[PDB]
């Protein structure tokens, strides 16, 4: 029997903040790393494993917005970097893209873990429209890179954020939302990965549909009710937050679980909605879940490459 390593790692400001937020909220099994340049944010970091990089280049600061300064300061720390991944199984970096750190670094990060081993995916935020032409430029070099080193990459803009605020929303409840799009697709990776099902996934689905791939969508749909399997489907498959969307899917991997109810049909109708959606002739590998604590509730997840 198998059992997989998950580590999250979050590199630069946006990601340790990522970290730290999925830490307080609460996950298990799950192991995190946090990579800064600045130590004074690492000293604030909650992750297990830290590792500053950089201290020659920086003197514990950041990187000033200069991503070459990043790059090589994870490029001098590789051997501290490779020995915080060994042994993961899978890897998820997260970095906000547009500065120094994060976009230099985090690509040099996931090309450490891929050579490692690991199954690699990038989760990685486009800077705010108001930070300007230059920020979204040096942004989208690091997107390119990122896309280079990961198995698969999700690209959160910012931007998106106007969409689901209103005036008054806290800017730190925004960026839950965004820590949202990781937080539930690792964790529903776990519970796949650990769940035994009726129709069963393990991990090697899971490299399947994500290894060599490119851009990504992992999404997780939770209802209830009449129409619960096509509402918790629509909900997977439909964030106003990702650059990259369902449309154009070419394999998709749909776990569905729920109580002693779950009916045949109804499992049906919500493949064929993340079909219908996907607007192609999708290659699926499909899972099942009967967990008999719930009642009324449908979850699916799923988790969409080949664009
Ligand atoms: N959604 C979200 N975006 C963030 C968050 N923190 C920063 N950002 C965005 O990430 C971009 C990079 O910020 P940051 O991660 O602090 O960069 P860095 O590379 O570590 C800083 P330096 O350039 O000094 O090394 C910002 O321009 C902003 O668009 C966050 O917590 N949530
Ligand atoms: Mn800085």
């Amino acid at each position: 029997s198998h059992m997989a390593t998950l580590k999250v790692i979050g590199v630069g400001g946006g990601g340790n903040n990522a970290v730290n937020r999925m830490i307080d909220h609460g996950m298990n099994n799950v192991e995190f790393i946090a990579i800064n340049t600045d130590g004074q944010a690492l000293n604030l970091s909650k992750a297990e494993s830290k590792i500053q990089i950089g201290e020659k280049l920086t003197r514990g600061l950041g990187a000033g917005a200069n991503p070459e300064i990043g790059k090589k300061a994870a490029e001098e720390s590789r051997e501290q970097i490779e020995d915080a991944i060994q042994g993961a199984d899978m890897v998820f970096v997260t970095s906000g893209m547009g500065g120094g750190t994060g976009t230099g670094a985090a690509p040099v990060v996931a090309k450490i873990a891929k050579e490692m081993g690991a199954l690699t995916v990038g989760v990685v935020t486009r800077p705010f429209s108001f930070e300007g032409r230059k920020r979204q430029t040096q942004a989208a070099a690091g997107v390119e890179a990122m896309k280079a080193a990961v198995d698969t990459l999700i690209v959160i803009p910012n931007d998106r954020l106007l969409d689901i605020v209103d005036k008054s929303t806290p800017m730190m409840e925004a960026f839950k939302e965004a820590d949202n799009v990781l937080r539930q697709g690792v964790q529903g990776i776990s519970d796949l990965i650990a769940v035994s099902g009726e129709v069963n996934l393990d991990f090697a689905d899971v490299k399947t549909i994500m290894s060599n791939q490119g851009s990504a969508l992992m999404g997780i749909g939770v209802s209830s009710g009449e129409n619960r399997a096509v509402e918790a489907a629509k909900k997977a498959i439909s964030s106003p937050l990702l650059e990259t969307s369902i449309v154009g899917a070419q394999g998709v991997l749909m776990n569905i679980t729920g109580g002693e109810s779950l009916s045949l049909f109804e499992a049906q109708e919500a493949a064929d909605i993340v079909q219908d959606a996907a607007d192609e002739d999708v290659n699926m590998i499909f899972g099942t879940v009967i967990n008999p604590e719930l009642q009324d509730e449908i979850v699916v997840t799923v988790i969409a490459t080949g664009f």
